[PDB]
């Protein structure tokens, strides 16, 4: 049973003459070491993340595929390529780019790496554009960040873009981006740890909460990257607040459990527990296998925390590949 | 068998004449209504938030306790009376009538109701002896925010202030407050849904990745509210970016999970998976019964959670009785 991993990432091969065409130090280039095994993101003249040959280089990427036993990846940008900020043409030239970039990479094998695109989603236009002319050229859905500054999932924006998405069939996995904090998480990763599983369940609680669910179409097919944060464990919490506070539940009919069948998690959760508590909330039907490869935060075995776990037999193949096989509607 | 509620909070009997004493402008006050069973906390002029009796009201608070099955109950200042942000001579002449108050209240029937203190925090010295005093007067301990502005626990003077504690044997409870977001978390109580946790997973998280764990001695007595938030559930990430990088790792000689025996955490989780998920990380000699009476979104039936669970007799009341009455030194 061909084991699929849903949440992995790539960046391109990009210049820093060329990252500066689009923004002076606001746009990430990618800075290889003369070996090229190693190297770094760049932001400008800046060092943002130390990175290895399989985010770039596809050939590489495959054996280390083999290696953990993975048959099928789909891969998507880097959260830091999206530029959510710039100016809508040159954001949205951009993610042309991009997502060129990635079909270039997939070429080199079509059958075990599959791609998601970027949109540049501060100008609603210009997304539904891109959204769709990348599916056309043969992306199998979309990734976004989980909001714009301070535009979350409950803005009419991002529900016309979900609900464009919805409508032609196009599955979206949704990525924490630009934590909140400010001034307050600079050590040990404290981002990665605190703010993105906030982050993200921020971003699906926004669209509980606003009663987005009822007015996007049953059809949609979107997805929370690391286990939806830690919204399972705190469902409870809201709950509660649901139905004894008025305003929590003005926009929002029904018990906000109720809306965990109207989108899918991954499995990155890190912990036996976790996946266990995870399925008890989100079902064995929309959980799918994603392991942020090849990030150091990463989980290092593909499929080591599913594997090993003790969940039915079914449970168990649709994690690592049913599931994720009719979401991107990829070939079994 | 003796019930005990180690979470919840009190606003006492201050006349704007006496809160005008030290400001009109933020200091808070109460407002009692026509029939005198509903108030306002008025900041100055302007309503603040509205209450019922319960948190004012000691008699009322008594039989409110009687129906609810709670034996004994230690309540602290509602956050609103902090007031870290004022200057260090203010707040600790503030805070010495705030736990004058405080001990008025618990005047009327000291058996049942115990109390803890608040401090000028923002300044070390002058908070400390305020501690000493407030124990030494009749307080059980003390209560503090989580943060105080972009000084989270891992700070030199809070680590300071909590061995101080620790020294003089005071216990510590810590309880998320102004919350982070920005301008974000607006409708539906996003703030006390989505930050709230991630402030108390924070403050957590502050004190073992920092290794301020291996300087504060075994001794002191530190409680999280709210379950920790979300910290149960996202301790294996944690685990697992300590293991993949050496700036996780820096400042922290073991791995995470293992300092979960030097603080403990309250049952409210308002739900039955996630309430023993956080027995099956902490251990049921680590968590006590806390509801955050008397606010809608605290627990209706006081302990219901925990008495409907699959959990040990021998555990049940340890987490209703046992460590609350070790924790606070409390006669049974
Ligand atoms: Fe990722
Ligand atoms: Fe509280």
């Amino acid at each position: 049973k061909p084991r699929i991993d849903m949440h992995s990432h790539f960046f391109p091969r990009i210049s820093e003459q060329e990252a500066a065409k689009f923004d002076a130090n606001h746009a990430p280039w990618l800075q290889v070491s003369a070996k090229g095994d190693t190297g770094s993101i760049m932001m400008g003249k800046n060092n943002f993340r130390p990175v290895y040959q399989a985010l770039w280089d596809p050939a590489f990427r495959i054996e280390e595929m083999d290696a953990q036993g993975v048959d099928v990846q789909v891969t998507c940008a880097t959260p830091v390529m999206f530029g959510y900020t710039w100016e809508a043409n040159k954001a949205a030239q951009w993610a042309e780019r991009m997502n060129d970039f990635a079909l270039e990479f997939a070429a080199h094998n079509p059958q075990r790496i599959k791609v998601l695109a970027q949109v540049p989603l501060q100008d609603l236009d210009l997304a539904c554009k891109e959204a769709s002319r990348a599916v056309a050229a043969g992306h199998l859905g979309i990734q976004i960040g989980n909001h714009l500054g301070d535009k979350d999932l409950d803005d009419a924006t991002l529900e016309a873009f979900l609900t464009h998405c919805a409508n032609e069939d196009i599955p979206i996995l949704v990525h924490p981006w630009d934590m909140m904090g400010g001034q307050r998480m600079k050590k040990w990763m404290l981002p990665w740890l605190v703010a993105m599983p906030a982050e993200t369940q921020l971003a699906i609680l926004s669209l509980i909460l606003s009663g987005a669910f009822e007015r996007i179409p049953k059809s949609l097919k979107i997805c929370f990257g690391y286990g939806g944060g830690s919204f399972a464990f705190l469902l409870g919490r809201v709950d509660n607040a649901w139905r004894h506070r008025d305003i929590v539940r003005e926009d929002c009919p029904r018990p906000p459990s109720e809306y965990v069948d109207r989108f899918f998690v991954d499995s990155a959760v890190f912990n036996p527990g976790a996946l266990e508590l995870l399925v008890s909330v989100m079902g064995e039907d929309r959980v799918m296998l994603g392991s942020d490869y090849p990030f150091p935060l990463g989980e290092q075995k593909i499929g080591g925390l599913v594997l090993s776990s003790n969940l039915g037999e079914s449970a168990k193949d649709k994690i690592i590949s049913g599931n994720a096989s009719k979401f991107f509607n990829i070939n079994v």
